[PDB]
Formats: C-alpha cells, sequence, structure tokens
C-alpha cells in the first residue's frame, strides 16, 4: 500500500487537509459519499481511456471553441470573402529553426484540412499532425471549423493574424502519462402511515455564555408559524420542552428542514447561535431519537432571529453551543414514499385571455413578486402551463409545499416536463427550489443542453449552488464532477473554486470530500495542481511577512527584503516552472526578478513577471505578468468580470462591436487572489501625470486626446478613436446597470490602441462622469456623439432583454458570503436600473434621461 500512501500525501497537500481526517469521520453519509462518488470517477476514467490516445489528449487539451459555429454579420464581414489568413509554423532541424507558411483558407475549414493545405504549401519547394497555438498549450485536436475556435475568432475580431504550429501527433501523445486511477482503500419500515402532527423536544443546551426559536422550512419559505420555547434563565439552559407545529407529518415535503436558534432578551431580541437540521437523512429516513447539534455563530446583518438559508449540519468545532433534541419514534423506521406511491396518490388526489395572461406572467423576471391571486391562478392552470415551459419556476413558487397532494401532483408534472434552456434551468437551482425532483430536472436540463463552453462560463455559479444541496450525494455534484474529470480545463477552475473556500468551515466537509474524489480521479494533473498550490503558499507567506514584519518600511527597503526572500532557493523552485492558475494553458518559467515589484500601496500587492518558456513565445507574449494580492476579497471582481464578458458576448452575437476587456481574476483562498496584467495599458491618472504641464502645474483633462494622437499617428488615429469610443460606450452601460463603485482617473485605463476598460470593482449595487477627455476623444454636438448615444441605447436595450439571466446569476451567487450581495434587496437594484416593471420605450426614455445628467 505504498502508491496509495504517496497519493494520499499528494491529495492532502493539494486539499490543505489530510485524507485521514475524512477516515476518522464516523458519519454514515460521509463514508457513503466517499464510496459512492467513485462510480462517477470510474465513468470519467473509462471515458478518458475510451479511444486510445486521442480521448486522453482531448481530456487534457480540450478545444477552446464558441458554442455556435455561426459568425455574426460584422465578424464575417471582417473576412476576405469569407476566408481567413493564417500562419502555420514548423520546427525543422534540431536547431529548432522556425519556418512559417502563410495560407488563405476558408474560415470553416477543419484542422485536418488546414494541415493538408499547410503541407501542400510547404512541399512546393498523411494525417499524422495536429495544430497547436503558438505560444501556449492550446491545441486544435477536434474537427471543429477553424473560426469556431475561440483563439481564431478572437484573431478575426482583433484583426491580429493567427500563428499556429504544426506538431507530430506522436510528439504530443508521447507527452501523455499512462494515467492509472487506483481504487481507494476505503471502498473495499413504514411509509407515512403516521397520520399525526410533528413535534420535537428541545432537551438542553451546553457551551452557552434566553429561549430557543424554532421553525419548519422548505428552502426559504416556512411551512408553518415559528415556535418559541419557554424563556429560561441562561444559568440553567434546560428546557426539556415539547414544541408542536401546525403540520401533519405526511404533509412534510421531501426537503423539509428544522431551523432553530438561541435568542436572548433585554424587549430586545438578539440571535446568539443558529442551526439547521434535515428532517430526512440522505437515505430518505425520517429522523427519530436523540440528536446533538452544535450551532454556528450568527452572520453579519441577519434580519430575523433564524438563519434558514444557512448551511445544514453540526458545526465541526464541537466546543460551541450544543443543543440537544428528540424526534418522535413510531412503530418502525419511517421512510419517504417511493415515486410509485407518489404517482398512485397523485392519480388518486380555460380562456384565450387567461392563456395570454399565463404567457405574460411567464415573461416576467424572477424577482418580480407573484400575488396570491396569481399563485392560485397558475395552480388552477397547472396543466396548460406545460405548453409554456419557461413558466415553471413561477409555477413552482405557486405550490403549497405543506400539502402531500399538491407536492405529489407537481412531482408528476415534473416527471414529464419539457426541457428548458440552461439559462432558465439554473434559476431552478438557487435557494428558492430545494425540492430534489425540481433540482433533478434542472440538472437533466443542464446535462442535455449545456455545452462545455457555457459550463465554463457559469462554473462559478454552479459551484456556488452546490452549497444549496441537501445532501453530499446528489445529481448536481455528480454532473459537475463528471464534467470536471472528463474536461481538464473545467477541472482546473472546478478545483480552484472549491479550494478557494476550504477556509470556510461551513462547507469544508462537502468541498473537502469533493476535492478528495476529484484529485483521486483527476490523473497526472494533480502534480501540476500541487505545484501551483505550493507557489501560492510561498506567495502568501511572503506577502504576509510584508504586511506585518516589514509593514511600516520604505518602498526600497521592502523591495530589498522581497528580492532577498524571493531569492531563497526553496522559494525559487516553488515559484518557477508551473501553470498559471489564471489560465493553465500558460506556462510560467523562470522568475524575472528585475521585473517583479510591489505595487504602489494597497495591501502590498505583488506584481510578478515570468518568462514564457513556449518554443514560440515571441509570437504571442514572451513575458507573462500577474498580480498576486493578499488583501481583499476578489469574488466581487470575479463576478463582475464574468458579467462583463457575458455582456460583451451578447453585444457581439447581436451585432454591435463594443470591445470589452474581462481580464482574468481568480480568487484562490481567503481574500487571496490573482489578477491578469493587461500589457500596454495605463490608468487615466498616469496619462495626466506623464502629461502634467510640468513639475509645479495642474493636471488638466484635455491631454488624453493628445496622448492618444501621439500613440496613434496617421491612419491609425481614426481606428484608435473608434475603439476608444466603442469600449467606452460599453463600459458606461455596464457600470450604469451593475451600479459599480466610485470610478476615477485611476479606476479607468486605456491601451496604446485606444481600448478603455475598468479595474478594481470594490462594491456594486449601491451615472458615469464622462470627462471632457472622453467626449473630446470621441470628437458634444457632433455626429460622433450621436453615434455614441446610439451605441449606448442599443447596448442598454440588449442587456435589458437578458435581464432574467443576470438576475438569476446574482440570485445563485447570493449563497456566497459576498458582502455586497446578502439579500434579494441588493439584487433589486438591477431590476431598478433595467426598468423591468416598465415597457421598452419607457426604459429607453429612462436611460436617455439618466444619461443626460
Ligand atoms: C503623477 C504622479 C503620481 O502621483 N502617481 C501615482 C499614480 C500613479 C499610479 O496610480 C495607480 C496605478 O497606476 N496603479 C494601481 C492600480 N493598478 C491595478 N490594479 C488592479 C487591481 C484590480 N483589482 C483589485 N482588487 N486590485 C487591484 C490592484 F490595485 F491591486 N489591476 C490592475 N490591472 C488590470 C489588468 O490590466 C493591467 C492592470 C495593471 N492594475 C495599476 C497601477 C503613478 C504616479
Amino acid at each position: 500500500n505504498r502508491e496509495e500512501k504517496i497519493l494520499n500525501r499528494e491529495i492532502g497537500f493539494a486539499i490543505g487537509m489530510p485524507v485521514c481526517e475524512f477516515d476518522m469521520v464516523k458519519d454514515p453519509e460521509v463514508q457513503d459519499f466517499r464510496r459512492n462518488i467513485l462510480n462517477v470517477c470510474k465513468e470519467a476514467v473509462d471515458l478518458r481511456d475510451l479511444n486510445s490516445p486521442h480521448s486522453r489528449a482531448m481530456y487534457v487539451y480540450p478545444p477552446n471553441v464558441e458554442s455556435s459555429p455561426e459568425l455574426p454579420k460584422h465578424i464575417y464581414n471582417k473576412l476576405d470573402k469569407g476566408q481567413i489568413i493564417v500562419v502555420i509554423w514548423v520546427i525543422v532541424s534540431p536547431n529548432n529553426d522556425k519556418q512559417k507558411y502563410t495560407l488563405k483558407i476558408n474560415h470553416d475549414c477543419v484542422p485536418e484540412q488546414v494541415i493538408a493545405e499547410a503541407i501542400r504549401k510547404k512541399t512546393r519547394s498523411q494525417g499524422k499532425y495536429i495544430l497547436k497555438v503558438c505560444g501556449c498549450d492550446e491545441y486544435f485536436l477536434e474537427k471543429y471549423p477553424l473560426s469556431q475556435y475561440k483563439y481564431i475568432r478572437s484573431c478575426i475580431m482583433l484583426g491580429r493574424m493567427p500563428n499556429l504550429m504544426l506538431m507530430a501527433k506522436e510528439s504530443l501523445y508521447s507527452q501523455l502519462p499512462m494515467d492509472c486511477f487506483t481504487m481507494p482503500s476505503y471502498s473495499r419500515k413504514s411509509l407515512w402511515v403516521i397520520n399525526s402532527a410533528l413535534r420535537i423536544k428541545i432537551l438542553c443546551a451546553t457551551y452557552v455564555n434566553i429561549y430557543v426559536r424554532t421553525g419548519i422550512y422548505h428552502g426559504g419559505e416556512p411551512l408553518c408559524d415559528n415556535v418559541n420555547t419557554q424563556r429560561v434563565p441562561c444559568s440553567n439552559p434546560r428546557w426539556n420542552e415539547w414544541l408542536n407545529y401546525d403540520i401533519y407529518i405526511p404533509d412534510l415535503p421531501r426537503a423539509a428542514r428544522l431551523c432553530l436558534s438561541i435568542c436572548s432578551v433585554k424587549e430586545e431580541h438578539c440571535p446568539l447561535a443558529w442551526g439547521n437540521i434535515n428532517l430526512f437523512d440522505y437515505t430518505d429516513t425520517l429522523v427519530s431519537g436523540k440528536m446533538a447539534l452544535n450551532l454556528w455563530p450568527v452572520p453579519h446583518g441577519l434580519e430575523d432571529l433564524l438563519n434558514p438559508i444557512g448551511v445544514t449540519g453540526s458545526n465541526p468545532n464541537k466546543e460551541t453551543p450544543c443543543l440537544e433534541l428528540e424526534f418522535d419514534w413510531f412503530s418502525s423506521v419511517v421512510k419517504f414514499p417511493d415515486m410509485s406511491v407518489i404517482e398512485e396518490h397523485a392519480n388518486w388526489s380555460l380562456r384565450e385571455n387567461d392563456k395570454e395572461q399565463l404567457k405574460a406572467i411567464s415573461t416576467r423576471d424572477p424577482l418580480s413578486e407573484i400575488t396570491e391571486q396569481e399563485k392560485d391562478f397558475l395552480w388552477s392552470h397547472r396543466h396548460y402551463c406545460v405548453t409554456i415551459p419557461e413558466i415553471l419556476p413561477k409555477l413552482l413558487l405557486s405550490v403549497k409545499w405543506n400539502s402531500r397532494d399538491e407536492v405529489a401532483q407537481m412531482y408528476c408534472l415534473v416527471k414529464d416536463w419539457p426541457p428548458i434552456k440552461p439559462e432558465q434551468a439554473m434559476e431552478l437551482l438557487d435557494c428558492n427550489y430545494p425540492d430534489p425532483m425540481v433540482r433533478g430536472f434542472a440538472v437533466r436540463c443542464l446535462e442535455k443542453y449545456l455545452t462545455d463552453d457555457k459550463l465554463s462560463q457559469y462554473l462559478i455559479q454552479l459551484v456556488q449552488v452546490l452549497k444549496y444541496e441537501q445532501y453530499l450525494d446528489n445529481l448536481l455534484v455528480r454532473f459537475l464532477l463528471k464534467k470536471a474529470l472528463t474536461n481538464q480545463r473545467i477541472g482546473h477552475f472546478f478545483f480552484w473554486h472549491l479550494k478557494s473556500e476550504m477556509h470556510n468551515k461551513t462547507v469544508s466537509q462537502r468541498f473537502g470530500l469533493l476535492l478528495e474524489s476529484y484529485c483521486r480521479a483527476c490523473g497526472m494533473y494533480l502534480k501540476h495542481l500541487n505545484r501551483q498550490v505550493e507557489a501560492m503558499e510561498k506567495l502568501i507567506n511572503l506577502t504576509d511577512i510584508l504586511k506585518q514584519e516589514k509593514k511600516d518600511e520604505t518602498q526600497k527597503v521592502q523591495m530589498k527584503f522581497l528580492v532577498e526572500q524571493m531569492r531563497r532557493p526553496d522559494f525559487m523552485d516553488a515559484l518557477q516552472g508551473f501553470l498559471s492558475p489564471l489560465n493553465p494553458a500558460h506556462q510560467l518559467g523562470n522568475l524575472r526578478l528585475e521585473e517583479c515589484r510591489i505595487m504602489s500601496s494597497a495591501k502590498r500587492p505583488l506584481w510578478l513577471n515570468w518568462e514564457n518558456p513556449d518554443i514560440m513565445s515571441e509570437l504571442l507574449f514572451q513575458n507573462n505578468e500577474i498580480i498576486f494580492k493578499n488583501g481583499d476579497d476578489l469574488r466581487q471582481d470575479m463576478l463582475t468580470l464574468q458579467i462583463i464578458r457575458i455582456m460583451e458576448n451578447i453585444w457581439q452575437n447581436q451585432g454591435l462591436d463594443l470591445r470589452m476587456l474581462p481580464y482574468g481574476c481568480l480568487s484562490i483562498g481567503d481574500c487571496v487572489g490573482l489578477i491578469e496584467v493587461v500589457r500596454n495599458s495605463h490608468t487615466i491618472m498616469q496619462i495626466q501625470c506623464k502629461g502634467g504641464l510640468k513639475g509645479a502645474l495642474q493636471f488638466n483633462s484635455h491631454t488624453l486626446h493628445q496622448w492618444l494622437k501621439d500613440k496613434n499617428k496617421g491612419e491609425i488615429y481614426d481606428a484608435a478613436i473608434d475603439l476608444f469610443t466603442r469600449s467606452c460606450a460599453g463600459y458606461c452601460v455596464a457600470t450604469f446597470i451593475l451600479g459599480i463603485g466610485d470610478r476615477h482617473n485611476s479606476n479607468i485605463m486605456v491601451k496604446d490602441d485606444g481600448q478603455l476598460f475598468h479595474i478594481d470593482f470594490g462594491h456594486f449595487l449601491d451615472p458615469f462622469v464622462l470627462t471632457q477627455d472622453f467626449l473630446i476623444v470621441i470628437s458634444t454636438k457632433t455626429r460622433e456623439f450621436e453615434r455614441f448615444q446610439e451605441m449606448c441605447y442599443k447596448a442598454y436595450l440588449a442587456i435589458r432583454q437578458h435581464a432574467n439571466l443576470f438576475i438569476n446569476l446574482f440570485s445563485m451567487m447570493l449563497g456566497s458570503g459576498m458582502p455586497e450581495l446578502q439579500s434579494f434587496d441588493d439584487i433589486a437594484y438591477i431590476r431598478k436600473t433595467l426598468a423591468l416593471d416598465k415597457t421598452e420605450q419607457e426604459a429607453l426614455e429612462y436611460f436617455m434621461k439618466q444619461m443626460n445628467d
């Protein structure tokens, strides 16, 4: 059992905690999860080794492609009569002489056709090759049309010219390890005949330093009124009381939970410690007998005396308030009925104006409240609503989940409900819908209609909604794990989104078990991941030192210390030669210390610089730069940049070229993160200072246009201006809709070619002062500003048509501890700025008026 021991050491390093901690967990659900998830592991491995080397090579090097092969009109127009010019590179002699061959080929050609044409053009002086992107580990291994590869479409939009390298397939396959996933060593009754009322005994409490407030909930809604116990003095926290609720035992839905908290009185009621318990365990058994639940500290800004959206389970730290409980015990062990009994009990238990009304209801947004009249209206028309599937969320919200009969009937309706878009299926995965059948339906919709591109695009939200799962073992987690173990690009960010939260002890168990399974089945990539981990490790340590020991020293003294520590051999091995967690296709070779530096003030961010060891680094970027910041929460930045990329995608696929810049930003831990470095970019303040009339002068705004004209002389000029306008327009709309924090001359940046973008998104959801610089680069009363206002109006409209998607994305992110996103009241800001309750012309006038100010 030696290979097993080495693998366990490596998984422990990668996860942070040792694997033997899991073994000591005497929880049946934990060991059952650990064993049962290996089925998904094995499915994924078998799919990897399914087709000899190619299957593995595409697991490790998946195609980075757009979901649709179709080209937007403006993207196709940029082609030369529908064709693209491409440079294919070949390394010939052992001296690595690079020889280039330029081709003009149809944009929809397959990599095989490109290789054929390249060899034809080369010999004018079989299928044993593959195409690599020059300068990074990205391959074109699949028979997609060239233009559908994200890199190629990017080259077509940016006017750059694609530079690919031809590579013998055997050279790549020889670099693929013979992955051996080894099986771990830890693998080898009534049915609500109880026609009664649910009652629970609160026994006593320990580690208390008042009354107990309890309730029965289904997600966020309460199935009956809350029940306060007898106010007892905190000296003797002993109640031994029986609480009876207005709920019949068989009326409890599958996902019924008990939410309790301990409260104090001054008059002034204050929560002290909260807790939540699954009324049914993972085996469908209705809990009975005694139960000790260790409670959790209250989160900041808690409205009520109960935390029902909080995670379920006993606090791992057992030296906390421990509440003792007793659940009724009946004839035998009680279990939730089988779907067959459900169908039996369901089978046992219309005007055109009304149809148009149902359609209009379905059209509304998620946050739009539905009236009780509308709820009963949707319910009385629950069979017609199967013709308009998207209305399913709202319909679900109209169910009385405290009634066995209605729950069974909705179950039947779901067993045959038509599939809906993934965008709309995700909404059914947030905290509003805990019912396992609805969640299964949403996961099935994702599994059938979600390409890996879109899966990557929404991976952060999917990982988040994981936390809303009632049990370790569920369909959503199995789906994500299988996609992660069959596509390494997805598995990279899967692993990192999970690890970045391992510090959160409310999700440590779930995410730790998940990471254990993943790392066990992920293959050789584990080693690579481990390297990344260690690197971050070192960085954190270093930065920690800088923020305490050498906290109050001068820039040059801190710089001397950083160059000293950075030069320690244990440190240099750790931070040289590994993959960029921001993008694993990017190798990071040796550190260029002469180029690393501490970034102005802040939490003392590190600006690091690596050589790019790619054989042809020069044709992409010879130096990669990243900002490691050990100070502030980056989750707000991640969500903002994801939304910006989604908005740019909408505008492109709709026909308005507003080039945004959603640069990379990855949260890797508790307030530790990485940020991409956009080359050839400067803040507006840097522009005004470099252009400062001189030493002892003001810094007027009129100089930005001069700086751009100096950096873009000749025919370039107009181009640059255009770029600047469009990007600017885009970001304006973006920042107005999301309500981003205070902008200023150092929050905004421009590149040497005119592109403008924003950075550091502190707070969102709680008016863009177009400088004279912006308006004069665009030129007040000019055709340029007319086109500018038209762009902005069109972009506002375009983003208003997808309001549901952004509202759902935020709703799903609510689960995260993100401060700027604690309640639906913060999200409502988007419903406000996009004028959802108003009409289209009304919202257009609203935006025009907001933009006049
Ligand atoms: C005229 C003399 C004078 O007074 N000077 C002081 C002002 C100049 C420097 O002013 C600020 C500045 O240039 N930089 C600080 C900001 N920085 C930056 N930050 C970030 C970023 C994003 N998010 C978060 N959470 N933190 C941070 C970071 F500040 F730590 N990102 C970037 N990136 C974004 C991607 O593209 C590149 C860019 C570097 N940059 C830039 C430097 C000097 C003269």
